[PDB]
């Protein structure tokens, strides 16, 4: 987007300016702000289309040498600055400081001119053609140079030598504005995706490995642990730096920085469990995707399984040796587990029982039985704290199983509604056709039409899709849709592009099935048709009169006739035909609007077949009958009727 | 709401009255009831806009002193009462008792007057200008004062001295009506939320603690128990008192009072279980909220878990010692539990086994295994009555789990349909654009438009939302929407507010994307546009002619021209532009209706750019070519065409 005006008016700070066209003779004004309207005393429409030299603002005391200096700076495309007595709408002699900056382009062309203004009346000299008094003209000069003296020469009324300080500072403000004349009238991440992916898999790593290291407590795991720490710190500084600079850093310190700092800095290793705060960055990224939330629920299901498995082992380990009496108590899932798999605990000391890998996967098996509502009961809780933990994990497993089932059911509901609406409309059409006892050929024809247009369109109301777009986008879409007419016919290559869009907005598109007829003989012809694909036959009295191929126009010339006629012939299709039709009313609307186009349209459009003009012909069977009639070789009430035919 | 008429007509009880404007000269009538229409013999329209002094009702025998007394009471705003012979539409001499009450305000202003009437013909004297007989005029007097004598002086025909009793009682009824002249023509809980919250958490408390105290049977718990009792009694008297006074008390005694009284008054502590009847007050309050019903189902799930856990312990305790033979029977979940955790039962007496806290949480673990369909089977039923209880609780747990799963699935279905409709329309648009092979730039443009308007609008058919509102509310919404025009332009600050609404109902609002053009050069200009935000360029022959900023009007003046023209220039947008457009047909409808406004509209509205008037200009490249043409330095069939240009 090109915010060429907004940057100038933001930098300007109550100073005023006009914009003129640098590439047009006499340099006409294309824009003037309200400050220039107030200082000039003119209105926007009255300012624009005048010269940006502001020759209408000149006067008898306006120096012509400054005028040709302005002309030279406009011709040479040169940043300059001048002061000149110019007049207003009330013809007051007002000295102006015009600063002219050419405007380059992305193509570096000198396309515009910027002329900024101020009032230098009080700064130089008061000169009046007539005034009430010297104080009155002086007061008018001070009131005119109000925003010059006021909001720029603030402390300058205390000091002397304002021409040496404050006027030079206003000229330097115009110089910094010329430094800000850079917008030049032109329009002015995958690393984040890959970074969020690798920190997501590392958050899965730490959510597996931290409760593992809490409960069950090499070297290369510590190496990759330090890699996890430094990559997390790099992610913190990237969450500082990257887009949504200092305002997003303050927003990050408000939002998430305390958790993300304490997450990755000896019991406080459980504080590392808060590293899943990074996962909420990706959770919004794939909540729109639906089938991946099933994968999200399965992943958090396994993650919570690993979590509460380590919690379950922690409960067993807290329970076996909770006292200094060192009793096994004959009651724990660890003790029943050691009696189950073998090697019960022994003492010589207290020699441990089961191996830690078997312990972890046995505990994960137990937590999976809990969260999956299976519940075998090999490992099954019998101590107090493990039982209240069992209640807790069963209440969590119910909700996790519910969320999985609801997500799967919603996935199936979308995947089934998208086909169920089509199957239901097909079933209702079959029900309707069976209701009214359509002859089976026509029922099959309408049915295979419905299946064909549902295979082609895939269930898209394309006209409604065009209603979703705005006006110009829909018109340009229609122009691309009717490129198959407009690039092909000589009738349309002389049209204006506005006429192209105002035509293309009226063109329906027909997908004729083979064997299906468009205009039956006797139907109203009200829409000339262009054939962009397929092959057509024209049947007059059971006889093929015209074969229409690609790029042919039939129907009836409306703009010459202005008369509705009957189709003198059937028009049937031979192949899958693509037609681009236009009714006569919209055609006549466009042709009445585009008057200079319509004559060239009449001269260029040659109908391949008039569907009004019945063509006279005889069959060869008829002249064979006439040749047979050599073997054969009152009229007064009827021949007068033939004389009425003579009167006809 | 100001039910100023309804209170008067309810209090009136067949007496009649008029209402007149107290702040308008001559005191015109604003209202007269049907009783006054019947007594006066006049119609409503014929009564209104006459004086409330009813000077048209006066006659030759009407006392002018009473007329100026009425005038003085109207001027001084004074409650008074008079009797006067006045005439009807058939000019009958009818004595009236007018009672005049001024009407104060919320601002205490004397805004209306109330004049109530009756017939005092028979009470004072019969005087006729002419009549058929004395009995006939007397009969007409009795028929006229029918509702006076009938429904007010009921037992007075038995007694004498009706002027001393019944007429004074009718005047006192008018005095009580003046006491009821108080409506004055003006418009005439968080404690319940917090109270229902604290009784809801106390119902959770009693639903946990009463089966606890039934099955497992300090002092501070008894203190807070008595607090529970007194707070429940205060809730009973608040359910008596508070809104939906005596009718809601009778409705409460019909509805819920028997249950709520027996709930909070030694086996009948189980009767305290009916205290959950208060919860049905909150159940209707949060059935509209959907995500909280998941919390409701989880809370009643845990509540039923605690319930049937206490029932399970009650079953075990009933089963261990059901006889006087004192057999342990080697079969109970309590006995298997005591053999599991340790300390089996012993006798010396019968020394108990497991501790009651372990017993309760073990039983709650069992009931959670039942209701969560996990079913480990540490505690697992083996006696008869515990098995039929197990069937009962499994049949309850199936339905509770089903309701949880259905509620979770509905929550996910709402949360997924709201994004799935947008993702499906986006997928169909991408499918349609890929179907017809749009050049990729235009496909990306329409796609980013769709995503931009779905980020801005968030999927709201705002026009349909305006269709939901009624007429005046939709008009006022449109006026607030077009405040960005109406507060800014000098064209609209002279309009009537009806003209403001009838204009604002026609203003579409366009959100122009940057780089997107509104009127292509050659398109029909039929809608003048106001620019309330953004920046626009006007391109005539690939050259910027006019930059349009905030508060500028383009298009074409329709009401002067009454002619449809072509756009002589493209009009493209530079920034995100907000336009408020109006087509020429609705504009011409409004301007034809608001005739006095349309002249000021024509005088005040200055077009920033006529899109009809093509502007003549030359390029500087062209005059550079002309300066080059110094190096270069039959017409008769064509120059006559130029002479035809002279003819043009």
């Amino acid at each position: 987007q090109n915010t060429f005006l907004e940057n100038i008016v933001r930098r300007s700070n109550d100073t005023n300016f006009v914009l003129g066209n640098a590439q047009i003779v006499d340099w006409p004004i294309v824009y003037s702000n309200d400050g220039f309207c107030k200082l000039s005393g003119y209105h926007r429409a009255e300012v624009m289309q005048k010269s940006s030299a502001c020759s209408f603002m000149y006067g008898e005391l306006t120096d012509k040498d400054t005028v040709e200096k302005v002309r030279q700076t406009f011709e040479n495309y040169e940043m300059n600055s001048f002061e000149i007595l110019m007049y207003k709408k009330n013809r007051t002699p007002v000295w102006f400081f015009v600063k002219i900056a050419p405007i380059r382009n992305e193509q570096d062309k000198v396309v515009l001119f910027l002329c900024t203004f101020s009032d230098i009346t009080a700064f130089k000299q008061p000169i009046e053609d007539d005034s009430c008094k010297g104080w009155g003209k002086f007061a008018r000069l001070t009131r005119a140079l109000t925003s010059s003296r006021g909001v720029l020469q603030q402390l300058a009324p205390s000091v002397q030598k304002g021409e040496n300080v404050h006027k030079h500072s206003r000229l330097a403000e115009v110089l910094q504005l010329g430094s800000d004349i850079l917008p030049q009238y032109k329009q002015e991440c995958v690393f984040k995706t890959t970074w969020d992916w690798i920190i997501l898999i590392l958050t899965f790593y730490t959510a597996i490995l931290v409760p593992y290291n809490v409960s069950f407590k090499n070297v290369a795991w510590l190496v990759v642990d330090s890699i996890v720490d430094v990559i997390f710190l790099v992610d913190i500084v990237l969450n500082f730096h990257t887009t949504f600079p200092k305002l997003i850093r303050m927003n990050y310190l408000k939002t998430w920085f305390v958790i993300d700092l304490l997450s990755c800095l000896s019991s406080l290793k459980v504080v590392r469990l808060l590293r899943l705060g990074r996962v909420a960055r990706k959770l919004d990224h794939y909540i729109e995707y639906g089938a991946a939330v099933l994968v999200l629920l399965v992943c958090v299901f396994g993650l919570a399984a690993h979590w509460m498995a380590c919690i379950w082992y922690s409960i067993g380990d807290y329970e076996i040796f909770d006292e200094d009496t060192k009793t096994i108590r004959n009651n724990s899932w660890l003790y029943q587990l050691a009696l189950d798999i073998g090697t019960p605990y022994q003492f010589n000391k207290w020699e441990g029982g089961p191996s830690k890998n078997s312990v972890y996967i046995s505990s994960l098996y137990f937590t999976m039985t809990s969260l999956t509502s299976v519940g075998f009961g090999n490992i099954a809780p019998s101590t107090d704290i493990e039982k209240i933990f069992a209640v807790a994990i069963m209440m969590i497993g119910s909700l996790l199983y519910a969320t999985i089932f609801g997500n799967v059911t919603t996935i199936f509901q979308q995947m089934y509604a998208n086909t169920n609406r089509y199957h239901e409309m097909l079933n209702s059409v079959r029900d309707f056709l069976k209701l009214y006892q359509v002859p089976k050929g026509l029922s099959e024809r309408v049915m295979d039409y419905i299946v064909s247009t549902w295979s082609m369109s895939r269930g898209i109301d394309t006209e409604k899709v065009l209603q979703i777009c705005p006006k110009d986008m829909r018109a340009d879409i229609c122009v691309h849709l009717n490129r198959k007419v407009f690039k092909e016919h000589p009738a349309f290559r002389l049209a204006s592009d506005g006429c192209l869009r105002a035509l293309a907005m009226e063109f329906q598109t027909v997908h004729c099935a083979p064997g299906d007829l468009i205009y039956h003989a006797g139907e109203s012809v009200d829409s000339l048709c262009f054939v962009v694909s397929g092959s057509l036959e024209v049947i007059q009295d059971d006889e093929v009169v015209a074969i229409l191929g690609k790029g042919d126009v039939f129907g009836d010339v409306f703009w010459k006739e202005a008369t509705l006629a009957q189709s003198c012939a059937n028009v049937r299709a031979l192949t899958y035909c693509d037609l681009h039709v236009i009714k006569r009313d919209a055609l006549q609307k466009v042709l009445e609007f585009y008057t200079a186009f319509s004559h060239s349209f009449s001269r260029n459009l040659i109908l391949t077949y008039n569907l009004r003009k019945r063509i006279v012909f005889r069959k060869i069977s008829d002249v064979k009958r006439e040749e047979e009639e050599r073997m054969k070789r009152p009229d007064h009430p009827v021949r007068r009727l033939f004389q009425r035919f003579r009167q006809q």
